[PDB]
């Protein structure tokens, strides 16, 4: 605890001084024990509001494992089935292949990102998704979830369901599926199925408390830049084209619930979901819990580069060596474009969480590599 | 912030190490800027649940300034009046002097604790209050507020109203008064008059969320001991006889709302109340706010020993030298038998709060001195 904290703070002091990071919250738990839980830097640089351990964050893709858990909870009760056609819940979500034909898309294809769906960010401006007006869920658009899905459904699949892997809007699709199966709006379903059962009281999709949030910043010279609605931020090499951010999205009741990018939460709440995933204290049947954490795509998917497969909740480490990491085989990992990164090294009983207000340093920048290496020292 | 945090943390580490404290949440603000907001130790030692910044605490007498503010808000609106007799609202509340007569008891008399009323703790078992079965509001009893007050009023006053000072059930009496003036139960009234306007969202009288609380322990060697309903714990020298604790009281819907001892709240909520008192940004009319923070009793009252008077919300430091404290004249201070202590050193713009689960170390043990001295270090 003291030796680990020494290394992590050294990384944090350097990134803060180097104006590469505005503020963050990082927690390291081992077998349920908190070894590190510290707020760093600032939440709102202009107001001079220091970051706090329970400051709220726009989760972006950190929303995925939480929403994925809700899907699995419904599967466990038989309200959903891994092999069931998505059309049972979304009668009109019938995307076609490039040749015009209509394939079967199961709950399984969606949770694994093997359905053939994609994201606007994969190609950006001028692409098919850009022409059809498909949103990735991080911006604020004047239309609902059903509209976005209709636009999405009209884009051709990149490949046949199950024949490949591609990061996509599948979790946003599953969000609509959850609403149908549950009869409740997504926030209420997630609360009932995951949040409440796990004691996550500080999360949701729409907040009325801006004073509690970490104001989003993006990488910049000679210091990160405070985000505003509409800012398109180019993604790093091999990460896609760009992301259009809408920091006010979280306070707008009219922003449709994004199952792949629209929740907010505190670091303690996210940790709760990750610990549930890690230790499965009777939260899900064991076989389903094992399948969800196992690689369901193949190392060939290279989800975070070589050595990484993908399950029902995130990337799964199949090959530490090919991935160039000290993490053990079976490690679960993913992040969020707002500047977040997390991983559960199952063998070590470790849950490592990094939530930040600096996109993309806190997601893929050197910061993430230095913190990971410091935890392994 | 950094140096203060280091000093405060050293004090806390030593207390935890020596097993004089199970867990606590302390906040230090100066002129509205949070300098220290830190959770320490465990909320539930036996379950290994750590203390969190938002952990809920049974406030004991930290309830008084909050209820006092409610009373004061009604005064500001002309619903209550400082010199109005308590009988205008509680016709039957007619306590008598040892002489047999019914002296006037005003709102001012009650707020200041100069009405002549007392507490069972003043003398404990055998006493007059014991004979009449009067409750101090920390224990769980099978009768309502009106019955406790009917028992209270049947006791003779210790002195003529305004003739002296003595800690009492006056805020409990005021609690009833507030219910009459507003036509609402105490919890709703407080929420309407204080909690809602100050953004206090995690306070109240009855809670149904036990998992959010700090579990009550009492001082002990080797370590503090977890309390159960009905146990009696002797107060330290000069603080009265003892207190009968009922940790389940906060969860019982039939527990009468105690104006002097019955609320729960997070540390943030309490800071919101202390700050409103300290800075009064349009919460109460200036003259009333000044009166409330001004000594209305005299140094002679020695409310917290020599050098201390009392206003309408807490003790008011009149003589730092006599009180043997580094705190500046004009300082407001009070505590709670569950193990709490707070103070507002007005001259320095300081609001210092300590909420703990260890009775009475957190209220009056060395911990309180060591933290006070570290602040002014």
């Amino acid at each position: 605890a003291a030796s680990l904290a020494a290394r992590l703070d050294a990384v944090f002091d350097q990134a803060l001084r180097e104006r590469r990071l505005v503020g963050a919250v990082a927690i390291v738990a081992r077998h349920g024990e908190i070894l590190y839980r510290r707020a760093q830097g600032l939440a709102d640089r202009e107001a001079g509001r220091p970051m706090r351990e329970d400051t709220l964050f726009r989760l972006a893709s950190v929303t995925k494992p939480i929403v994925a858990l809700a899907v699995l909870r419904l599967v466990a009760r038989g309200e959903l089935a891994l092999d069931a056609p998505v059309t049972r819940w979304l009668p009109e979500f019938r995307p076609r292949l490039a040749d015009g034909s209509e394939p079967l898309v199961t709950i399984h294809h969606l949770l694994t990102h093997t359905s053939g769906l994609g994201y606007w960010l994969l190609e950006g401006a001028g692409s098919v998704y850009d022409r059809l007006g498909i949103s990735d869920g991080i911006d604020l658009r004047d239309f609902d979830l059903d509209e976005n899905l209709r636009r999405l459904a009209s884009a051709p699949l990149s490949f046949a369901p199950g024949s490949g892997w591609q990061y996509s809007l599948a979790l946003d699709v599953l969000g609509a599926v959850v609403e149908r199966a549950t009869g409740q709006p997504l926030a209420a379903a997630v609360d009932a199925l995951v949040a409440q059962p796990l004691g996550m009281r500080d999360c949701g999709f729409v907040s009325a408390e801006p004073e509690r949030f970490a104001v989003p910043y993006h990488d910049g010279q000679p210091e990160p830049v405070r985000m505003r609605d509409g800012i398109e931020v180019p993604l790093p090499e091999g990460h896609g084209a760009a992301v259009r951010f809408a920091p006010s999205r979280v306070f707008e009741p009219g922003a449709y619930p994004s199952g792949g990018a629209g929740m907010y939460g505190s670091a303690d709440d996210v940790l709760r979901a990750l610990e549930a995933i890690r230790a499965n204290p009777g939260f899900l049947p064991e076989t389903l819990a094992d399948a969800a954490r196992r690689d369901q795509a193949g190392v060939g998917a290279e989800t975070r580069g070589p050595g990484w497969g993908f399950g029902y909740l995130s990337a799964v480490l199949d090959d530490p060596a090919a991935a160039g990491t000290p993490q053990h085989a079976g490690t679960l990992q993913w992040g969020g474009v707002y500047g977040h990164s997390w991983f559960v090294d199952r063998a070590l009983g470790l849950s490592v969480l990094l939530l930040t207000n600096t996109a993309y340093e806190g997601m893929s920048g050197p910061l993430t590599i230095a913190l990971r290496d410091a935890v392994y020292a």
